[PDB]
């Protein structure tokens, strides 16, 4: 019933629209759409903790972090909320996004409306590349595209 | 205390940044900030309904109005939620935003949290043009920019 969208746009060519859509409040949230202008294999693909693109995607600060854990896949217990791991790009260029999350929320108090939705430069570790940087932001690289998440009709 | 903010981009050269700060809930809220490429005079200034970027400005539809009354200025008891009245580009075409309303929200059934800012191409005519339109977009004309309202530092 809360439907949310998300325009991905950065300096590059990389942009994309994500539509997140949640029926109950404690419930799952379906995330899909197409991102375009990417290298082929994985990217990371997070909620960052601020709506704020004052300064371009770095402005949206680190993963949404509301209970002070390290960076994980979105399967572990040990995960940022905005831990929503990798996205496939094809040999076009193209990733097909379709995945569901029990961690995010269109509600409460783990609500990512207002907050920021990044595409990165390369593959999310989920927290395996035995670095500080991996239990921080999986190594995924600079911040490609990305935009405030806001309510759809 | 709650802060927001929101950069404003459009197909034009009309950029700016506009910070929101609510201290206490159902209190007012300060809007300030700085918009840049606008015509010298008055431009509409409203917050509409959707966080929606996919098609430009057009796609965050209209006034944000949740209460379903017709469009007026922010110190018109019949008004829109997001009827911010207009904003004054001086001869530069630089507008220095700086707005206390205590309609829109950042909290509760008046929050403007992932809906859109939109700085339009007019004057807004406070719902006084005498036609339909006057009663509706205050005839502001076309969205110059516009930004996804987003949670701030
Ligand atoms: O809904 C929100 N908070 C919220 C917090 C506690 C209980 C119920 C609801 C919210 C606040 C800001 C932005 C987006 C959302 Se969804
Ligand atoms: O505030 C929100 N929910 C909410 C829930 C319970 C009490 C008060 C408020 C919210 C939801 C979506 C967007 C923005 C806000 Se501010
Ligand atoms: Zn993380
Ligand atoms: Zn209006």
């Amino acid at each position: 019933a809360t439907k949310v969208v998300c325009v991905l746009k950065g300096d590059g060519p990389v942009q994309g629209i994500i539509n997140f859509e949640q029926k109950e409040s404690n419930g799952p949230v379906k995330v899909w759409g197409s991102i375009k202008g990417l290298t082929e294999g994985l990217h990371g693909f997070h909620v960052h903790e601020f709506g704020d693109n004052t300064a371009g995607c770095t402005s949206a600060g680190p993963h949404f972090n509301p209970l002070s854990r390290k960076h994980g896949g979105p399967k572990d217990e040990e995960r940022h909320v905005g831990d929503l791991g990798n996205v496939t790009a094809d040999k076009d260029g193209v990733a097909d996004v379709s995945i569901e999350d029990s961690v995010i929320s269109l509600s409460g108090d783990h609500c990512i409306i207002g907050r920021t939705l990044v595409v990165h430069e390369k593959a999310d570790d989920l927290g395996k590349g035995g670095n500080e940087e991996s239990t921080k932001t999986g190594n995924a690289g600079s911040r490609l595209a990305c935009g405030v998440i806001g309510i759809a009709q």
